[PDB]
């Protein structure tokens, strides 16, 4: 019961086995923590109750994090069962199909633009807010999951690029609101990982390739080291750390082209 023994983490993406929210959960829970988590709509209750029990939880409630409510019942609820978390985990994207296929100009119209900041990086926010009394018990941190196509144009990346880059914004806008109480606020900026959401954008399976060829590791990542890497940011040995983007991605931010 190793570097998280005793601690308490909120799990927020968990779709499949495949999930990078999966990974993580995997991960912290090696290494001692105890888990609750959340699921989008009624078809998917089934299967996080399913995942959970395999972490040995109980504690699983709706989410839809388009709905001020459920965000803020999702943390009433889970103050009846814990007093204090030591980390919520945010791990969620989504922007409407059609946004990610074809020419950005053509194809990102405004509510489609509204969805994909709305779920992608408003949610942390709002999340944040709502975690925030549980949070502030137990100095408890903030983590979230972006993407390279906020500083760099990937095809078919699209308006989620625009997302992801007021995502971050809001990391270091959270982190300087939260860090006075001791709440660190970090993220994960993954490299491509076949995941039900990879699968539907067109683009993903020349991401992959890329990163195998140029990343200076020359192969790809695994949720098992972006797990270990979020094990870190939520531990005390990244105490100090807030803020920051942590790239997980073999080096691949690093090269500007490969040999050839
Ligand atoms: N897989 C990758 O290559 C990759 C790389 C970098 C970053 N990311 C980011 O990682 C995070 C995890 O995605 P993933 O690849 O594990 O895919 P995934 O399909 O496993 O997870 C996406 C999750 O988002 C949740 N979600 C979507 N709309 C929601 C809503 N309204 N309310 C609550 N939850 C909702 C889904 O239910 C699903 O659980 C996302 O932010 C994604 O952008 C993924
Ligand atoms: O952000 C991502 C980056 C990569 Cl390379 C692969 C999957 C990603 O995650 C998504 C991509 C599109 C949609 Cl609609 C929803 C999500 Cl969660």
């Amino acid at each position: 019961q190793g570097l998280l023994a005793g601690k308490r983490f909120l799990i927020a993406g968990v779709a499949s086995k495949l999930s990078i929210a999966y990974g993580i959960a995997q991960a912290l829970h090696r290494e001692g923590a105890e888990l609750a988590f959340t699921y989008p709509n009624e078809k998917l209750k089934k299967r996080v109750d399913e995942f959970a029990e395999q972490f040995g939880s109980k504690l699983v409630f709706p989410c839809d994090v388009a709905v001020d409510a459920e965000i803020d019942n999702a943390f009433a609820e889970l103050a009846k069962h814990w007093d204090g978390v030591d980390g919520v985990v945010h791990s969620i994207g989504f922007a409407p199909a059609h946004t990610l296929d074809g020419d950005f100009t053509d194809v990102t119209d405004r509510d489609g633009f509204k969805i994909a900041h709305d779920i992608s990086a408003y949610s942390f926010v709002a999340m944040a807010r709502a975690a925030k009394p549980l949070l502030q018990a137990r100095q408890g941190c903030l983590l979230t999951l972006t993407y390279q196509g906020s500083e760099r144009v990937m095809p078919n990346y699209n308006v989620m690029g625009m997302a992801k880059a007021s995502l971050e914004a809001g990391v270091r806008y959270l982190a300087s609101s939260l860090g006075v109480d001791g709440i660190r606020v970090n993220a994960i900026s993954a490299g491509p990982i076949r995941t039900l959401a990879a699968s539907g954008i067109k683009s993903f399976r020349k991401m992959l390739d890329a990163n195998e060829k140029v990343a200076p590791l020359k192969r790809n990542v695994t949720i098992e080291e972006v797990g270990n890497a979020a094990l870190f940011l939520c531990s005390p040995w990244a105490s100090g750390i807030t803020g920051e983007i942590l790239y997980v991605d073999a080096g691949f931010n690093t090269v500007g082209m490969s040999q050839s």
